């Protein structure tokens, strides 16, 4: 290969971003990296004079959080590209998704991963509830590029990913 | 046969202390426990991609896995809680500037529902290797108003002083709050 570009799914649950990446790859299997996290209680019991209660004391404690960061971190690593994601048929989900946005960190020129949002779900018209003229807004406020896909018509997938491929190819060729 | 149930939760970094000051304070071994598994993963698909000249292009895309249920598990975490034992950890600046920031964005509930927190610098007992200054952790405690306790997990320093002064707030609150 000449180049090795890292994507990543970004939107809630729900959203269609495992069925989106299925359709457009298509590849019997996949690695995954995986691990366990949690929550815990003890209990004490004890007397508390105000009078005189008896007061179960139920404490509770996280496990696993190094080992999520961690997994995190290796996620973001070396991202060049978003494929930022919400629901055609929920408000909530593309609501979430221009407040997340909003809260980005301006970045270099160079270090600035590319994006490209995307409005799943296309071939669910009749649940539709997502203006998708108040959607080119967000793309246009942010100079991103927008589509409507369907990860089951197969609907703009391939497309958007590769309208991404070359904003970061594009980038890459102005940072050499 | 009991009164009240107060449920409490052990915040900070990992690595600060909070399971070892849990067990060191409870003294005993029941301790159910709610586990879940989460993850992450990519794909792969070859790519030919032209500015012109041709670039074999391989593709990676990542993927996350169990971030609802990881959700609702945090979401069951924080139900009910009335106390914070906010920790850090006296040996690691990193650990105290995190809870710090975290402070400044709690958003405050209504007086009766606002659970009470109690500020704990645990490892007092490694004092050649503090790097977390006693005067800017206690101009936090006040900033909010809070107590605030050395402690060590590993011999029980102000371990016990730390819990019972947050149930004290508790409680406090509460003939405050009934009625
Ligand atoms: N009809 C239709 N259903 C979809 C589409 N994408 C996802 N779904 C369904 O929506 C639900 C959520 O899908 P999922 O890929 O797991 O979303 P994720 O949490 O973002 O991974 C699943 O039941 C999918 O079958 C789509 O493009 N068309
Ligand atoms: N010296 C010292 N070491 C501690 C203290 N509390 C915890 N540790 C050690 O720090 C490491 C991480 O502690 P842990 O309880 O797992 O912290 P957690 O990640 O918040 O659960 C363990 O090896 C503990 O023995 C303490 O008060 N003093
Ligand atoms: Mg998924
Ligand atoms: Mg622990």
């Amino acid at each position: 290969y000449d180049y090795l570009i890292k994507l990543l799914a970004l939107g809630d649950s729900g959203v269609g971003k495992t069925t989106f990446l299925y359709r457009y790859t298509d590849n019997k299997f996949n690695p995954k990296f995986i691990t366990t996290v949690g929550i815990d209680f003890r209990e004490k019991r004890v007397v508390y004079n105000a009078k005189a209660f008896k007061v179960h004391l139920q404490l509770w404690d996280t496990a696993g959080q190094e080992r999520f960061r961690s997994l995190t971190t290796a996620f973001f690593r070396d991202a060049m590209g978003f494929l930022l994601m919400f629901d055609l048929t929920s408000q909530q989900s593309f609501l979430n998704v221009r407040n997340w946005m909003s809260q980005l960190q301006a970045n270099a020129y160079c270090e600035n991963p590319d994006i490209v949002l995307i409005g799943n779900k296309a071939d669910l018209p009749d649940q539709r509830e997502v203006n998708e003229r108040q959607a080119r807004e967000l793309a246009d406020k942010y100079g991103i590029p927008y589509f409507e896909t369907s990860a089951a018509t197969g609907q703009n997938v391939e497309k958007a990913v590769e309208t991404l491929l070359d904003l970061i190819m594009k980038r890459m060729e102005q940072c050499v």
